[PDB]
This record gives structure tokens, C-alpha cells and sequence, in this order.
């Protein structure tokens, strides 16, 4: 008896995955052949390439505990297996029989090399191989021939493109597992019979002191409520307008189906069906790029220009970036990175983003362009490692391309418009709630300063119970010299890059 595999990386669901469908179709059309192992490999080598925040992990603990729980519902489980793939798999190909093995296919530089190297093995050892691409709604090796060889460089044109592909078609559920006895024990699991049993939260998180409110609960159980949840308001689905979300309302204005997304809790594929559904019901709405729809086209289009370009989340070496002389500078890189600034605006959204692990896309813009064009002209490549850390949604060719979108690097060449980190928070919450609740130091000021709290006089501040330099930091730049000053840093750089 020889098993079938399917292998979990991103893809963390029972739904519309054709590569874990394939498998169980195949063990219930041939019942008695085949034993099934749907694994996860916790994978030491990827802590070398990328940050994991406390809270990221967290939401990792919940998915792989909710996968588990959704395959015993399909009389199978989930197989946590601890190692790297390159000495994990040559032993299980052989202590399993393995005779098939699945994956959904990912296009980061990691992954890449990953999977070249289990393919290498699994030719050798006589395994097949079969990969999926249902990360993304479309496959970017297909946009990219589409373009004659080039990832369309701007949304309108990729746009343009997509509309002729043909969209896939969305799986349901795999059927629940027809007579199947549990594998035999291995090597492994004979030692420990929990060798292969889903991390705990103490496992996986080891500095719990680092945890947020848990607000956004991992798994596929939650992606599909929160989808669910989020798609009952027609009319806001319909007319949904990105740039019109508020960045700073106290209750997300956007999904938050971001970490689901990222993690393939969700199918990106079944969102845009069911968004096309409701449109299709809702005459009057928006369209890409401010739409709903246009959001998950975002995604995809970023997902198309990282895949044509290995070294996309660097500055050296990334053929779309334009080479900008960041500078040095560690205090206030560490400032910025603790929300302590200054500036409360961007105080409150560098909390928030360390508590929460998600902060509006909005949000995300006032912190990035501060910390680079805007004010402190740091390259965007410490923003998106903080990021990396710190966001639930955390997606190698998302961060990194957004970064150097805000960074004005590529895609977005408008650097002359710089946001205010007194004035853009304004006009969605003149009030400062969202400064109140997450610098509350600063609670009790006045609507009229607690955005520039320098504005009140030391007698105010004393009376507020916030004096700045001590309760609350004095700004580490003025917006007002520095923006002005990095504007023609920019243009010089522009310069340079046009003569070469
Ligand atoms: C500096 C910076 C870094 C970012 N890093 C990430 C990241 O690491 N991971 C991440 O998922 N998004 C990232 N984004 C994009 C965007 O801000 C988030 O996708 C969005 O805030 C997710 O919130 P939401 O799910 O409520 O989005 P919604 O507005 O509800 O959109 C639905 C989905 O569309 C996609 N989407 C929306 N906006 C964008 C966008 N601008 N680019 C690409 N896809 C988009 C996401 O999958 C999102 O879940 C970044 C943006 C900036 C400016």
C-alpha cells in the first residue's frame, strides 16, 4: 500500500484547492490502495529568510489547528511534520511509499528553489508531482506570455490583459475519505506518538509577551465566515470605493480578509466569484480600480510583476527599481519603528499595526511615505522588513511591491505629492479617536492639538498630563523642513536614473 500526499505551504483549506481535491478523488476512486498524508512541513530554513512577528504566529497556530479539525471532518487529519523539505522528504518518499504528491504551486524566491529541489527528488525517487496554481485567481506565467514576455507594468494594462484569460473554475469541499484506515506508524511516530501533531500555541510562540488582542482568528473556518460576513451588505459591496475607507475609523473600513488571503484560508478565486455575483445583482457599482474586485486585481497584479523578478522585495539588482540614495539613520529608524515619533498620527498607526498586526491600506501609506520620500528618507526595504514582522497579511510580493509604490521606486512616480502626518488623519476622524485609543497618553488633548499636541502651551500640556519629552516624545523631524527637502533628494534621483 502506497500513500498520497498533499503538501500545505500557503493553500491552508479544504475549499477550491484542486491539488488536495486530486488526492482525495484519487484515494476514494481506488479505495484500499492508498493511504492519505496531508502534511505541513514546519519548515526551520524560512526563519532565515523572513521575520515572524508574535502575532503572525499566532494566527499560523489557529490555521494549521483549524485545518486539522477540518480534514478529521473528512475522516483524515493534518500531519505537522518538523524539519526542512530537503531532509524531510528523501525519508518520508520511503518510509511512506509514497507514490503521489500535490502542492498549490507560489512564486516567491524561496518557494521557487524549494520546490525545483523536491521536484529534483521526487523525478529521482519515481514520485509524480502534480502542482496547482490556485494562489492566485490567474496564473502570472500566463499574464506574463500574454505580454509577449514582460509583466505589464501598470494596473491598466495588466487589466487589459487578464480580461481575455479564461477565470478557473472553483472546487468545493474534497468528499470525505471512503474506508480509509489511519496510516501505519513510521519511524517517527513510533518514538512519539505526537511527532506529527499540530503545534500549540506554546510550540510555536515564544515570546507571548508580544501578543495582541486576537481579533482575527486564523483558519478557513473563520476566512469563510468573516467572507460571509463581509459580503452581506450588498450595497457596500457594490459600491465600495477603496480610496473613500477611512484609515482610521476605530472598526476596520475595509474586509481584513488579508491574512486569509495571504495564508490561502481563503480562496482569492471563490472571493472574486462571489464578488462577481453580487455585482452581477447590483447594477449600479464600482469599478477596478477603486472596487472591491479591483482590490483582489491588486493583488494579482503584484503578484505578476514579483513573479517575473527574484530580487523584487530589494533595491539592488530589481529591474523595476529605481536606485534612491536612502540614507543611515538607526534612531529614528527605531522611532518609527516603535511609534515614537512624534507625530501622533503615525504614533498611533505604528501601535496599532504591533498590537493588531493589520492597519488599513491608507494607514499603510502615511506610515510609508514618512518613513521614506516623506520625512525620514529611510530606504522602504526597513519599512517592509518591520511590516514583514508585524502584519498578520505579511506577503512577500504585496509588501513589496506597495513599498515601492509609496516609496515613489516604481509604478507610482507622483513623489511631489507627499502626505501630512498632521493633516491626512483629519478628515476621517477630526476628532482623534484613533490617536485617544492607541496614544492614550495623549487622551485627554483638545481636538484641536491632539493631531500637533507641540501646539499647546507647557501649562496646557502639564493640565492634559502629557508633557512632550517626557510622557509623550517631541517630533524626531519637522515635516515642514524635511518633506520639502526630500522632494528635491528625489528629483535628483529621478535625474540620475533617466542618464543611466
Ligand atoms: C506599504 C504597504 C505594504 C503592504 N503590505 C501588504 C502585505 O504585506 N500584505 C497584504 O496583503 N497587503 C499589503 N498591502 C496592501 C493593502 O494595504 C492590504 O492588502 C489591505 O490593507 C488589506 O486590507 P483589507 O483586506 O481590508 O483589504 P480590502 O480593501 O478589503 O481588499 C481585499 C483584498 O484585496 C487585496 N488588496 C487590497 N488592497 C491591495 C493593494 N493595495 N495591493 C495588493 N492587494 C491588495 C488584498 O488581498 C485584500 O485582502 C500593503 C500596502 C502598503 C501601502
Amino acid at each position: 500500500r502506497s500513500t498520497l500526499v498533499h503538501w500545505f505551504r500557503k493553500g491552508l483549506r479544504l475549499h477550491d484547492n484542486p491539488a488536495l481535491s486530486h488526492i482525495f478523488t484519487a484515494a476514494n476512486a481506488a479505495p484500499g490502495r492508498y493511504f492519505v498524508r496531508p502534511i505541513f512541513i514546519l519548515d526551520p530554513g524560512i526563519l532565515d529568510w523572513m521575520q515572524v512577528g508574535a502575532n503572525r504566529w499566532r494566527f499560523l497556530q489557529q490555521t494549521l489547528e483549524d485545518l486539522d479539525n477540518q480534514l478529521r471532518k473528512l475522516n483524515s487529519r493534518l500531519f505537522v511534520v518538523r524539519g526542512k523539505p530537503a531532509e524531510v522528504f528523501p525519508r518520508i518518499f520511503k518510509s511512506w511509499r509514497v507514490e503521489m504528491l500535490t502542492f498549490e504551486t507560489d512564486i516567491e524566491p524561496y518557494s521557487v528553489t524549494r520546490d525545483a529541489a523536491v521536484q529534483k527528488l521526487a523525478k529521482a525517487e519515481g514520485v509524480r508531482v502534480e502542482t496547482h496554481c490556485s494562489h492566485t485567481i490567474y496564473n502570472p506565467e500566463l499574464v506574463i506570455a500574454k505580454n509577449l514576455g514582460k509583466a505589464p507594468i501598470t494596473y491598466q494594462k495588466f487589466l487589459g490583459i487578464v480580461e481575455q484569460l479564461k477565470v478557473p473554475k472553483v472546487l468545493g469541499v474534497p468528499e470525505k475519505l471512503k474506508n480509509m484506515p489511519t496510516p501505519p506508524k513510521d519511524e517517527v511516530e513510533q518514538k512519539d506518538s505526537a511527532a506529527y501533531d499540530c503545534p500549540t500555541m506554546k510550540q510555536l510562540v515564544k515570546r507571548p509577551e508580544e501578543l495582541g488582542p486576537n481579533k482575527f482568528p486564523g483558519g478557513e473556518t473563520e476566512a469563510l465566515r468573516r467572507m460571509e460576513e463581509s459580503l452581506k451588505d450588498e450595497i457596500w459591496v457594490a459600491r465600495f470605493e477603496k480610496p473613500n475607507t477611512a484609515p482610521n475609523s476605530l472598526e476596520p473600513s475595509t474586509t481584513v480578509l488579508s491574512p486569509y488571503l495571504k495564508f490561502g484560508c481563503l480562496s482569492a478565486r471563490l472571493f472574486n466569484q462571489k464578488l462577481k455575483e453580487i455585482i452581477k445583482r447590483q447594477p449600479k457599482h464600482s469599478q477596478p480600480p477603486v472596487s472591491l474586485i479591483g482590490q483582489l486585481m491588486w493583488r494579482e497584479f503584484y503578484y505578476t510583476v514579483a513573479a517575473a523578478e527574484p530580487n523584487f522585495d530589494r533595491m539592488l539588482g530589481n529591474v523595476y527599481c529605481m536606485q534612491i540614495p536612502w540614507q543611515e539613520h538607526p534612531d529614528h529608524l527605531e522611532a518609527w519603528t516603535h511609534g515614537r515619533t512624534g507625530y501622533p498620527f503615525i504614533d498611533a498607526i505604528m501601535r496599532q499595526l504591533r498590537q493588531e498586526g493589520w492597519i488599513h491600506h491608507l494607514a499603510r501609506h502615511a506610515v510609508a511615505c514618512f518613513l521614506t520620500r516623506g520625512d525620514l528618507w529611510i530606504s522602504w526595504e526597513e519599512g517592509q522588513r518591520v511590516f514583514e514582522q508585524l502584519l498578520l497579511d505579511q506577503d512577500w510580493a504585496l509588501n513589496a511591491g506597495n513599498w515601492m509604490w509609496l516609496s515613489a521606486s516604481a509604478f507610482f512616480h507622483q513623489y511631489f505629492r507627499v502626505y501630512s502626518p498632521v493633516a491626512f488623519g483629519k478628515k476621517t476622524d477630526p476628532q482623534g479617536h484613533y490617536i485617544r485609543k492607541y496614544v492614550p497618553e495623549l487622551s485627554k488633548y483638545p481636538a484641536g492639538c491632539i493631531y500637533e499636541p507641540w501646539k499647546a502651551s507647557l501649562v496646557d500640556q502639564r493640565a492634559y498630563g502629557c508633557v512632550l519629552g517626557t510622557d509623550y516624545p517631541h517630533r524626531i523631524v519637522k515635516h515642514e523642513v524635511v518633506h520639502k527637502e526630500n522632494i528635491k533628494r528625489m528629483g535628483a534621483a529621478y535625474k540620475v536614473n533617466r542618464e543611466v
